[PDB]
């Protein structure tokens, strides 16, 4: 027996890679029909695989849940589930980019019945030796209506893509329906481990922290042939043209920083999360990953107000839509705070008013140059900007902010 | 105050991110001298970033050892610290693709001042408000001294990077002296967290055994026009016609999550990791790092038997070199052990046979490879093939094998 933490830890650094490798097509689509076509086609593809990796990845959480304590089977056993997953994206857009090949959906179905085997595996190998199971279920003794229970669940996905695979060489239809289906049972008809969200979450924040500075990297480095003949050998100059890549790396960096602190001063103060803080979270992560291409499209600044405007809109709403998922976590959570919140953060608790405004302020803020965009539009650019200036700041001074308006409610 | 572990794992993924993000362009690197020289440049441009930002992330380590609680302004003050260390990989690169422009050693200077001023300002923070410190500091009567202590060791490499920048106008010899002395000072002249070490570790083995499939999943979706002219609507010909990189991927994959498997059963066995073993550590990643790039060139498969004879040899030679620092530090371990390792892999230990040969799996593996190559050479190459095989199921049926061979030296 060995304790389980790292190699969980292993698996949602696995899973948070696996689940944003699809927004390198979205980033790197150079930007007419067409060209918007590919965009909302590549950004549809990100979103949906990205759910469907989180899907594997609470569906392995909670299996791990189940099984207490580690060994060296289940070690290689969760090895051999992680390699079956790292697949989900390229079956999914294969199938996408076919639809009517039955090729492409029956690898998707074999892809997912893989992983179902694999965790059944699992399952048999615990329950096989109880002593690897958690205390709860080891003290049971129903331990074999436990193990049907739990397989019968880690099958299920498994069967429904069969049967779709079956179908696709029949009714396509009806596999597609039976695809949707594997996911709508689940939550159509509990807590889920706090450290596997924040592990998974701090993974999709470190990738998308660093998606800019990583192609940076590998395609601005100048090139001194490039430098002598088209910059007369300045490397300043061949260094400048390449300024707006940098700014839109310093902007989405700053941006999924903050997001990310806000998440961790909410989870700070987190005693359990539920399935909706779960949903909450995961849709919150989703849009968080498109922050980088706002930064691009905005720093790409295209001197047509018209353009530029656009590009501010669609920048506040992605940030808008990334950061009212974290105040929605934590609204959700107050309605249970007895149980969901330590008492610190309750109505009326010593920090309540302080976590409130550091999940709110981002909201606030995109929605506010939202709104000067269509009533200040001339110098709405520039409040965009203003924004990025702000935001950090008013984190600093958040607390001092507090406690002035506090003081100034006071009398008011 | 707040814990400061979500935060630490935050920035050890952040870390690994950008260790292994020069990586990129050697496995990117598509393969007569100058594209030899091209991928020897690249690969010796990506161990020295690898190991800048590993002494980068060592030195944050150990300055929030010494600061044992977080806060929001030291949060924010690390999301800075971190800002700054993300662009040590293009500065690097910048300097040595213009060794002679002053330009690339000033502005590889100024991130490296930029880092060290972030960290003495997180170093005054602390002090100024003692309960962010570790208890040992905080009991301490010398507190002061221990400030002056820390922040010169903090601003030690700024010192010698500012006169480096300076002296780039003047003499850039001597600049660069004074660069390297900045990371030979350190060393030529202490525990180091265990956690820190586990999670820059898992980062870095989630990073390597993904790339190939980062990578496929962008490049190597068959496009239906493509499939329609080229492959005659067969999209399992042009699914065919992609196989080298999948079995790449699987290759490369297996072999660092096996890696990966010895390095979690090392660890789940080490009470305190020494410098020397973070030294070791550091090394078997930097290696571990190629192994991608090793699977790469064996799938490709040129046909001519000294080419794959030579590719042969590489993969074997890589992953000799990233599992014998495994083995090295297992050894470097094991001189005291009575303080380094739990009693049950000391020297006449339950496991200790089972560690021994866990750890020396891949080097015997890798060297048989190797000799059979010059010895065996006709078959060689299907012995690496064989090699794939047999060390996972080697590593399924370990404690068996161990078993057997125990029972036969008894009689023997
Ligand atoms: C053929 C390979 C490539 C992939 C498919 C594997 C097949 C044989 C597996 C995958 C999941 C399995 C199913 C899982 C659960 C159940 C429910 C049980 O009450 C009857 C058997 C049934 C319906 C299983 C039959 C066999 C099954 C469909
Ligand atoms: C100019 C900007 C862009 C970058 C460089 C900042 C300069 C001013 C900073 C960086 C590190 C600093 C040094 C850090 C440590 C010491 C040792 C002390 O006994 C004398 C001052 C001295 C030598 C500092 C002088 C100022 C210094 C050199
Ligand atoms: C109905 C059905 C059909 C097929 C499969 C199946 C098939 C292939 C496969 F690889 C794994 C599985 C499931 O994996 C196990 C299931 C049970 C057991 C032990 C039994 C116990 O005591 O509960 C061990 C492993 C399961 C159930
Ligand atoms: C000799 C020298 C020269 C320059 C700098 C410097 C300069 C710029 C900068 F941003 C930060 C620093 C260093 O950051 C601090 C240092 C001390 C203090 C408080 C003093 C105490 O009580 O020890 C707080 C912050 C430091 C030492
Ligand atoms: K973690
Ligand atoms: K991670
Ligand atoms: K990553
Ligand atoms: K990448
Ligand atoms: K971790
Ligand atoms: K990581
Ligand atoms: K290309």
């Amino acid at each position: 027996i060995q304790c389980s933490q790292r190699m969980l830890s292993f698996s949602d650094a696995l899973l948070s890679i696996i689940a944003t490798v699809m927004i390198l097509p979205v980033t790197h689509t150079e930007i007419d029909r067409s060209v918007q076509r590919l965009l909302a086609t590549r950004i549809a593809v990100y979103l949906m695989t990205f759910l469907i990796v989180t899907v594997a990845w609470a569906a392995h959480t909670r299996l791990f849940q189940v099984v207490g304590k580690t060994d060296d089977t289940l070690a290689l056993l969760n090895l051999a589930c992680m390699m079956t997953i790292t697949f989900l994206p390229y079956t999914f857009s294969l199938m996408v980019t076919f639809p009517d090949v039955p090729l492409g959906i029956f690898l998707f179905c074999v892809c997912v019945i893989a992983i179902g085997v694999v965790q059944a595996l699992i399952v048999g190998y615990a329950f096989h030796f109880p002593h690897l199971l958690s205390p709860q279920i080891q003290r049971s003794a129903h331990r074999a209506l436990y193990r049907r229970h739990v397989l019968g669940i880690v099958l299920q996905g498994p069967a429904l893509c069969f049967a779709a695979a079956i179908f696709s060489l029949f009714f396509v239809p009806l596999s597609y329906l039976l695809m949707v289906t594997v996911i709508l049972l689940p939550y159509v008809s509990e807590p889920l481990s706090k450290e596997r969200v924040e592990a998974f979450s701090d993974g999709v924040y470190a990738i998308v922290a660093t998606l800019l500075i990583l192609d940076i990297c590998e395609d601005n480095v100048p090139d001194p042939k490039d430098v002598k003949e088209r910059f007369s050998g300045s490397l300043v100059a061949a260094l400048s043209a390449t300024g707006p890549r940098f700014l839109a790396y310093f902007g989405s960096f700053a941006t999924v920083g903050l997001l990310w602190f806000a998440h961790h001063s909410l989870f700070l103060h987190v005693r359990k999360a539920t399935r909706a803080m779960g949903l909450l979270n995961t849709l919150s992560l989703a849009f968080v990953g498109g922050l980088p291409l706002a930064y691009q499209q905005t720093s790409a600044f295209a001197r047509q107000p018209r353009d530029e405007l656009e590009r501010v809109r669609v920048s506040c709403t992605i940030i808008f839509l990334a950061s009212i998922f974290q105040l929605a976590m934590w609204t959700t959570a107050l309605l249970h705070q007895a149980e969901t919140l330590q008492p610190s953060v309750w109505f009326g608790g010593r920090e309540h008013v302080l976590m409130f405004a550091k999940l709110a302020l981002y909201p606030c803020a995109s929605l506010l140059a939202f709104a000067s965009t269509c009533l200040l539009s001339r110098f709405s650019v520039g409040i965009f900007h203003l924004m990025q200036i702000a935001v950090p700041c008013a984190f600093l001074l958040l607390r001092l902010l507090v406690g002035l308006a506090l003081a100034t409610l006071r009398v008011l």
